[PDB]
């Protein structure tokens, strides 16, 4: 609209551009038009292979434009471990742009391109891409599949090592004592990937994934953490994955439905160059998303001090109670898979607890005319992106439930994040460290409910803590009806 200039000006003017555009607001198309007015080629960096369609579509509808899709390396082999360069507009997935070792994979300049990163509220969980991990489970299938002999010797010694360094706790516990493997021991194992990468192929070999795990560990930046019975090397440094956005030689546009506050991007994401932060709401001075009713539970909370079995009983009743009264499916959001269980293991209703796999079909295979379904999902990626809710033209979900507060746990991974940011974990950063991230999850969820300007739905904030005026303000909903039972 008016933006189309304030932006094209900024891009050419070399400022980094952020756009806070609500769900189904026309977003995608905008950058399309505006990019082909700032630079020749246009690059699209998206969450998953799904987002690729709103491209081709909004792309095919352009006057004066050859597209070049790109599906993962694994889903093509005629675990990623050609006629592209001839495209005016290409589309990639997070990795092919953020993984140093995945960019060179795709020989690209980027300069000739207008870079558009979609749903950039994920730049935090971008470290997630590279994390590798060991689970007693692999250390096993890795032994059954063992053409070599003395590879199972080290393969069980490790299984032992592992066990000594992992707790079920659903939080990142820093690990010192990390199973050790001498280069020679690697050999025995590397040559076992051989006899395997032969006889078996003479017709996924996860004995190398173990290797990838130690290979990556070799670097040095990554840190080992025990997260739910699995070892996990993960690089806490964020501004080590997003520093690419500072290169003043790159025109960039960051957009999402719930982009984080300017300072967050500064203090957390480590984004230094000049920035033009434009938000649709404060612009056309109107709400573009879809309205929703606010009901705040105040006889419940997920906080440690008050949580118990009686507590989980309550919640199960809320779900039960919010289920029927609903006009359609219900999407419930838990802070951890643990809680999602004690509350869900109560409900004798038609549920679907996404977890680990939960295939594409799986989900709609769960809402397969089964009428209302109480869908469980924990606020940590997995279930999200591309998965709209649009079928015969009706947001399949009428109610979005938030059980407790999806604040991030103050664990070791969180503590190494605050120190790599010289952002003292005190009071001043409560927001950036916990609140803000917690605010994205919820909103990223109320979003999967609405997709139009009219499209309405209920939002249940089940946790006394939500009646504070802060939450009421930040989750576009002051006029909120309180309630018990």
């Amino acid at each position: 609209e008016k933006l189309k200039d304030k932006v094209i000006e900024g891009l050419r003017n070399n400022f980094l551009v952020a756009l806070n555009a609500p769900t189904g607001s026309g977003k995608t198309l905008f950058s399309l038009l505006v990019s082909l007015e700032v630079k020749p080629k246009v690059l699209f960096v998206v969450r998953t292979h799904n987002e690729f369609y709103p491209i081709y579509r909004d792309l095919t509808k352009i006057r004066e434009i050859t597209f070049s899709f790109l599906v993962g390396k694994p889903s093509s082999c005629l675990e990623s471990e050609n006629s592209l360069y001839k495209a005016d507009v290409i589309a990639l997935t997070y990795p092919y742009f953020f993984i140093d070792r995945y960019r060179e994979f795709i020989d690209i300049d980027l300069r000739e391109y207008m870079i558009v990163i979609d749903e950039a509220h994920n730049l935090d969980k971008v470290n997630e891409l590279e994390e590798r991990s060991l689970s007693e489970i692999t250390i096993q299938m890795a032994i059954k599949q063992s053409k070599s002999e003395e590879s199972r010797r080290i393969l069980s010694k490790l299984l032992n090592q592992l066990r000594e360094v992992v707790l079920p706790d659903e939080k990142y516990i820093k690990v010192e004592n990390v199973p050790k493997l001498s280069k020679e021991e690697l050999e025995i194992l590397a040559d076992d990937y051989e006899d395997i990468r032969k006889d078996s192929l003479k017709q996924k070999i996860h004995i190398g994934s173990i290797l990838r795990f130690f290979s990556l560990l070799s670097i040095g930046s990554f840190i080992p953490f025990s997260y739910s019975k699995r070892l996990v090397i993960k690089n806490p440094e964020i501004s080590y994955y997003l520093n690419l956005l500072n290169d003043n030689e790159l025109s960039i546009i960051l957009m999402s439905g719930t982009l984080p506050p300017r300072e967050y991007m500064e203090k957390v994401w480590g984004i230094k160059r000049n920035m033009l932060y434009l938000d649709v709401e404060r612009e056309i001075q109107k709400r573009v998303s879809g309205s929703y009713e606010c009901y705040i539970g105040v006889d419940v909370t997920s906080k440690y001090d008050m949580r118990s079995d009686n507590m989980w009983k309550r919640y199960a009743d809320y779900l039960l109670k919010i289920y029927f009264q609903a006009k359609a499916n219900v999407l419930v959001v838990f802070p951890s898979y643990e809680i999602m269980d004690r509350v869900m293991s109560r409900i004798s209703l038609p549920k679907y607890v996404e977890s680990e796999d939960s295939s594409v079909e799986d989900l709609y295979s769960a809402i397969s005319a089964n009428n209302k379904v109480l869908i469980g999902s924990v606020g940590k990626g997995k279930l999200a992106e591309g998965i709209e809710l649009r079928n015969n033209d009706r947001s399949l979900i009428s109610d979005v439930v938030i059980v407790g507060i999806p604040y991030p746990p103050p664990d070791d991974y969180l503590k190494i994040l605050a120190q790599r940011v010289s952002l003292k974990m005190n009071r001043e950063n409560e927001e950036f460290l916990f609140k803000i991230p917690a605010l994205v999850t919820i909103k990223q969820a109320i979003g999967r409910a609405i997709r139009d300007v009219n499209d309405k739905c209920n939002v249940w904030l089940l946790d006394k803590r939500f009646e504070s005026l802060y939450w009421k303000k930040n989750l576009k909903c002051l006029n909120a009806n309180k309630m018990k039972l």
